[PDB]
């Protein structure tokens, strides 16, 4: 077959693989990109379309503009359980047309020298010489069945992780996903019988009985539209998530026209730390693929971009050293970790704490304001449950006079706290990335013990 050669082969064109094409644009490199949908359907998989301004900002990402950006957000309702408490969190973010800037963030790449390739598969991994040197593409636009090599593989096949999944499993960039650290998530676009009240805010409704492991949204995408859905834990063996759907959707919004169905669909949704290595000999794991969401409330389109920045610092590093072993790519763990990874660690240890409350802890909770929205701007943005926060929390819950798991509150922050410098003291070098892993599992391992 035919042969062709390349510096980077991006395979995936989501918000992961669009960054990385993007941050490495312009910069002397050779770089094709890869995605079996067609150019109008790249970046339409299900989602909330919710992504916050801040990541566009730090990563000098084209703010999303025109029919791109369906609605402005100014900040997110959070409702407990029993609907009497209500958070506000304010912060400025958007609801977007997702796959119509994901195509702009494409075009400007393929504007900036990047060469795309839609209706493309990567079928097979080119691993030969104990390294990852390309793939086997299969260009149904042209019926071409191509052999590309490159000397770095970027995977950013989404939650399918179906590249790095055909690469031998002695191969740390192969580590696969556990049932329980992930969620199954499902929504809809409806337009909306009567305006939508307050429609810059996001909503997000608590309940372990109707969305367990979860939460249930209700996200504006205009005046009189939509992103309706839930996302519940998966390994748990919980009945189909549409079950849930059908059942409480009348709860949590009553007001849409189910005749006025836009789009519907489901896909899942990594929640943990990201892979323990994200780069290996040849090749760097991106997105949704190196499990890059938020472990807690499940956002993963703002740190894929962070994933895909970080993929194109390495790569240059690497091809200013001549080394694209491990080693070489190595910046791209330092990258992410500093970037977003930490705090995912530590939102990880929080998640399995969160999805084992009940709703009377979180009713609870929430009425007797057991944190201030300080604290929680500070909690979900920097992974961080300051030791002086848990304190003034658990003063609070020391006047609840039932069992609880609240009770635990200092020891979850203290296993954050822990988890967290543990990640910010990621191994210099690959030799000792197998030490480090099994310290952070014992952590999880003993944390996990902890909450019962
Ligand atoms: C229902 C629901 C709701 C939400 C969310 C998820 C879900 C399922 N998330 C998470 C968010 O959708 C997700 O984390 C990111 O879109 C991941 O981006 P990626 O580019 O990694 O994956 P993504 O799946 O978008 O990209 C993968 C791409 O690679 C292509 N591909 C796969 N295998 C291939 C192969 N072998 N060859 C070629 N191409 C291949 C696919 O065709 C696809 O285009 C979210 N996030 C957030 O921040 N805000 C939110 O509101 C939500 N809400
Ligand atoms: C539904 C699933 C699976 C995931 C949703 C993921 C979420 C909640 C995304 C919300 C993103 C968004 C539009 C946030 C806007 C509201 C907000 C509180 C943003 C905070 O970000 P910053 O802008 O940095 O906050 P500051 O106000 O401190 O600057
Ligand atoms: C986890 C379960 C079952 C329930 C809790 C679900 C919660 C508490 C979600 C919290 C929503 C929240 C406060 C989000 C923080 C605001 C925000 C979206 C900031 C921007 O996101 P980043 O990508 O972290 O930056």
């Amino acid at each position: 077959m035919k042969e062709l050669k390349y510096d980077v082969l991006i395979i995936g064109g989501g918000f992961a693989g669009s960054s990385a094409a993007y941050q490495l644009s312009r910069r002397g490199l050779k770089i094709l990109l890869v995605d079996s949908k067609p150019w109008n359907r790249i970046g339409d998989k299900p989602c909330g379309d919710a992504v916050s301004k801040a990541h566009f900002d730090k990563l000098g990402m084209p703010y999303p503009k025109g029919e791109e950006l369906e609605n402005k957000i100014n900040g997110i309702k959070l409702y407990s359980p029993d609907m009497q408490t209500v958070w506000t969190v304010n912060g400025e973010g958007f609801e977007l047309n997702a796959p119509l800037y994901n195509q702009r963030v494409l075009k400007e790449a393929q504007d900036r020298g990047v060469e795309i390739w839609d209706l493309t598969t990567a079928m097979k991994p080119i691993f030969e010489d104990g390294y990852v040197k390309g793939a086997v593409l299969f260009n149904r636009r042209t019926n071409e069945e191509l052999t590309v090599y490159s000397k770095v593989v970027v995977e950013a096949t989404g939650y399918s992780r179906s590249f790095r999944s055909k690469l031998p499993p002695e191969l740390p960039i192969t580590e696969d996903l556990d049932d329980k650290d992930a969620d199954v998530a499902y929504r809809e676009v409806l337009l909306t019988k009567e305006d939508i009240e307050d429609h810059d805010y996001l909503r997000i409704f608590i309940d372990q009985e109707t969305s367990p492991g979860g939460y249930w949204w209700y996200f504006p995408k205009g005046k009189n539209k939509v992103n309706v859905g839930l996302g519940i834990q998966g390994g748990m063996g919980y009945p189909s998530i549409h079950e849930y759907y059908k059942k409480y959707l009348d709860k949590y919004a009553p007001d849409v026209d189910k005749s006025k169905l836009l789009v519907k669909g489901g896909a899942l949704v990594p929640t943990r730390r990201p892979l323990y290595t994200m780069a290996w000999n040849g090749i760097i794991v991106i997105g949704d693929s190196g499990f890059t969401v938020n472990p807690v409330h499940g956002g993963g389109k703002g740190s894929a971009m962070i994933s895909g920045y970080c993929a194109a610092k390495a790569i240059l590093s690497a091809f200013e050293t001549g080394d694209f072993s491990a080693s070489g790519l190595w910046d791209m763990n330092i990258c992410y970790v500093n970037e977003y990874g930490a705090k995912q660690a530590s939102l990880d240890i929080f998640r399995r704490f969160l999805q084992k409350l009940s709703n009377d802890d979180i009713n609870y909770g929430m009425k007797k304001k057991i944190i201030k929205e300080e604290d929680l701007h500070e909690a979900s943005e920097k992974g961080d449950l300051h030791l002086s926060v848990a304190d003034k929390a658990m003063r609070v819950i020391s006047g609840l006079g039932r069992p609880s798991l609240l009770f635990k509150l200092k020891a979850v922050a203290e296993s954050m706290k822990k988890i967290k410098e543990l990640y910010l003291n990621y191994p210099r070098s690959p030799s000792s990335l197998g030490s480090w892993r099994r310290e952070v599992d014992n952590v999880l391992t003993e944390f996990n013990k902890s909450l019962s």
